[PDB]
């Protein structure tokens, strides 16, 4: 990544490496893997994002939709920034295969991140790629908010726990309590109905303990 | 966070982030999941509190009771602290969801915090959390200090344990000689009886070891 | 902490809260883990005291015995040092509360900490703290010395492991050769005797291995 | 390796070290290794290269693989770059042996590397490595593309998974629609043939679901 | 322990506390615990040596051992340097009692361990309890060597090892061809006659492979 | 062992100490744990070379090979470099126990290492101990290459992992295809002998899959 210390390059630490590679054996795709590949990304060059996708090992049904997700935000951004046998010694214009890493150096890359002004293609290869991310949570995202109704006999923290994990994962964590009450059990309906709209969830949780 | 060297923005550490998904994974809502969080998040930005809450997967009715709390204390600060097209190059003022990041970016939140004088975002949002944090723990404490009563053979040291940890719970460990020896057992009430008021837990304890 | 580089203020490190949960977890209040917490806690200020001891999950029996301790200690810093509405930006001066971290902010804590001559609060709370840690150790010592006496076919050598375990609990490592003697097994009793006075204890141990 | 404070020369940390050791033990040459060896390998001399590649035990079938491919590779290099008894004190010009770190010390790498304008040795000859590594991986690539057919009761996922793990492999990570559909299983295929060409990854996979 | 950066003094890391706690956990008194010890109290005060033998729980006989050897050297140091009401703000000779850490504080130690000339009593005072330490290991080594004797088809090899494993334990690791040979089998011992006086261990391990 | 920040020295890390220990707790003498103790020994000191070797428990047949061959090693250095009652306050010339750290000083150890031109003591002794290990390496090899042949049903490529591992440990990693043929079983042998000279080993490899 690049970082203070003056701007500077430095090497991906294996922590990092390690931490990425083992939160997706563990996690694969929940939706709080988005935010920890956000997190250890912190600083990163696209040659960095590029490094952290790769030591992902299986999975690759997802990183091919992430490809793609990356191509067409690339030839987005090239329709967007188009690019004019470049001036001798001076810094070219990045293209979306430059910005995904594909067509650019690593200097180019800190040349592009440090500037002053600075091109951030770390930043926007990384907004290309958590986009793509989204889209695999959303996908595999295995059960509807519909279905998500409070068994019989199931505790009401227990059920809200699962309609708001169902709801997280559907939306890919990107912001429901007439739902939240509609699809609960008909002991807790009713009273929860008698608590009237404007019950916060704390309320409600309370209410049905 | 921002740190010392000058006052400058690092990346939050992978150390730092499974730290708090490892406390939580082991520790759900104890109290003492409070503190770490509150040590593991210091000198954070907004962004940093929202990345760590992020890498929380499950316990989501809780963070949804989390969510509420924030937005509350959102809507108190606007109106204690409404703002007036800003002047070129200059800070503004945040607002509640600047303070919770959902309206701020990292840039402005380093202003902010490292403004002479400082707009400690980092620790207004940080108390904001701690709020709905506690209420959560309070929620989700199991017993009211009422049943912990001494068993006929329980130890007298492992009931005042089971006590404190109840009255920690109930409180959100903030801060009852008369009830825990109440609740003791007859025989140990005998002889704490005989000891007369003004005992010190210590001696309490070696009165009935 | 606060650390050299000047005297500045550091966030307490992830390893440092992980490896004082976990030394409490695997041996509670056995003797060894007051220097540890004494070490883990080199610089701290009263605020990462507070910290360290809320991160613990349970033994709330040992922690209240440790809060009554403390709040001794500060009744009697208070009355030996009476504090006197205050200039403004002069420091003031720290009252018992103010030590014990309750009523002091992170800021007043440092400015005492590095000022010039410095009021070290953070030594002076630790101070109390280890007081009511070796008062926590000395009340769960399960053993008197009196009990420790050399089975018939027990090696001396464990026997002496027993009797110098027991006799650093009951004094909370805090600093009997003839009573060893005494307590050991009329076999080795007789070949000790046989060594007469001022035998050191390798001396005795190879004597009766 | 060679790392900035200034270009100065560190040594191979054990958590590098460590690191390279276990993905081999538990991925041998799956091809998210090779991206792996890369990022841990940054910065590294030729010196470094060879004391990771030397760690390694067993996989030496490979490891001869790997020293042939280097070989040839050396022997490319002197053609291209013949080198002319050197001045007193001045750089010489660096073989392919020189390159690989058989006839080189490493303070004539660390000369080369840190020279303006440097020879980047260390760049080079990683080059070749990876170069090895992924005929190593496409060697044992156990499965054709060809043989990557869904199954009558294979989730289409699942089988997208193989196929592009299947493709990974093959290629050694190195940048297939119409076999995706071709060799799915007649009912998936059917659907797939209604989408019609044009069809991304993410629809096709909808469709399937 | 003190280090550089001028020589400042920095606290005991956890990662040394754990390392030094976990090794005596795992090899308790066996002759390599004593040069990991050195090497983890590199550069330490009497204050971290203490520390270090205060984190051990249980082996207290060890301990007490150490603590009568500690004291010895301490006595016969002051018979060696007797100290002369101290001129202000002058530092004072160290007792035995200051170099053990029981009469100094930490402020003092450092002061003489950074005073040009320093009177270095972390070094001191670590031969003193190296000298202990030492003592230890040759009282619990369990076997004498005349009793290390290779078994009839015991592979010379593992004899070998058995032989200078006690006889590092004997002497403490301190610095035997004949008895050697002497104490193998009668197959082994013929051939190793037959070699002559002269033969390295290599050609007498060869011989009887 | 001796590092840039100037060239000063440095305590051996808790981290370096524990690698090398687990390393030959896992490992024994296979051929990968010598250049893993050259990588972990990187600017040791003797002092820092000796302190690793002894924190090995156990294989004290191989220390004790070691220590032979150090020993003839330092009677050849003083036969080459013999020392001429010193200048006060000058460098003295290092004889082979000074090498290997049984007559020096740390710090006269530092003034060599750290000289204009340094006497590298490090490297120097290094290298005894290098020759050292990889002829204990040798000895322990367990199979002859001579041995090493194909089994009627053992896949080639399992069998080239043996042929090399063998070579490996029979030359100590210290640089035969006729022979690797020549082992082979009937089948493979006929498809190799059909190849003809020249065949590089991975089309060997390719046409005995
Ligand atoms: C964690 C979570 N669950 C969801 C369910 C549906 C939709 C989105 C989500 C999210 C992501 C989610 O909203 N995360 C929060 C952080 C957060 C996490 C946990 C508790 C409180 C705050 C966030 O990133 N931001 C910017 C935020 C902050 C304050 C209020 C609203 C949003
Ligand atoms: C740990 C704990 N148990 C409780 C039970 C009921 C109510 C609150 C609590 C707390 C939190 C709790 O009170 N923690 C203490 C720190 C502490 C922890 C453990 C032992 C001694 C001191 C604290 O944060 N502060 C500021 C404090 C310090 C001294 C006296 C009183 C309070
Ligand atoms: C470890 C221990 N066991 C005891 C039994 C009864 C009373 C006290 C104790 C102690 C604490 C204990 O005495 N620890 C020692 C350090 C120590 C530990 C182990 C071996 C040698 C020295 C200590 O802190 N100091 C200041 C000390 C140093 C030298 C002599 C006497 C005391
Ligand atoms: C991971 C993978 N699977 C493959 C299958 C066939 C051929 C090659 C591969 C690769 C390597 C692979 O293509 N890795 C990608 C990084 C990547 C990984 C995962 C998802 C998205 C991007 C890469 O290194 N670069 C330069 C790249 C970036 C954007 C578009 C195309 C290529
Ligand atoms: C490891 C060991 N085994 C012994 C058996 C009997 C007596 C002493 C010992 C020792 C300690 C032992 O001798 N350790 C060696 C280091 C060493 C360890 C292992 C192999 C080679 C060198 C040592 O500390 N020094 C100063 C030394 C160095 C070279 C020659 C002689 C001594
Ligand atoms: C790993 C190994 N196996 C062997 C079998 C027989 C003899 C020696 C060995 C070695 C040591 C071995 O040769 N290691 C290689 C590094 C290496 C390791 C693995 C693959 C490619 C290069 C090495 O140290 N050097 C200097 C080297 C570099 C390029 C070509 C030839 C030698
Ligand atoms: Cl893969
Ligand atoms: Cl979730
Ligand atoms: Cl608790
Ligand atoms: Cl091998
Ligand atoms: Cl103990
Ligand atoms: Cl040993």
């Amino acid at each position: 990544p690049i970082v203070q210390n003056q701007m500077v390059h430095q090497c991906i630490s294996p922590r990092t490496l390690n931490a990425w590679v083992k939160v997706v054996e563990e996690k694969a795709f929940s939706p709080e893997v988005i935010p920890m590949f956000s997190a250890l990304s912190c600083g990163a060059t696209p040659q960095d994002l590029n490094t952290m996708l790769n030591t992902v090992g299986g999975h690759q049904a997802a990183m091919q939709m992430l490809k793609e997700t990356i191509n067409e935000e690339a030839a987005e951004w090239d329709r967007l920034h188009p690019v004019h046998p470049i001036a001798p010694g001076q810094m070219r214009e990045p293209r979306g295969s430059d910005i995904a890493g594909t067509t650019s150096t690593l200097q180019e890359q800190i040349g592009w991140m440090t500037h002053n002004p600075p091109i951030p293609v770390g930043e926007i290869y990384k907004r290309w790629i958590i986009l793509g991310l989204n889209k695999i949570v959303r996908m595999y995202s295995p059960t509807s908010i519909l279905d998500i109704r409070q068994g019989p006999k199931e505790p009401f923290r227990d059920y809200v726990d699962r309609f708001y994990k169902t709801l997280r994962a559907e939306q890919a964590s990107q912001e429901t309590e007439t739902l939240l009450v509609q699809n609960a059990n008909p002991d807790c309906k009713t009273i929860l109905k008698a608590l009237g709209p404007g019950a916060t969830l704390e309320e409600m949780m309370t209410a049905c303990q």
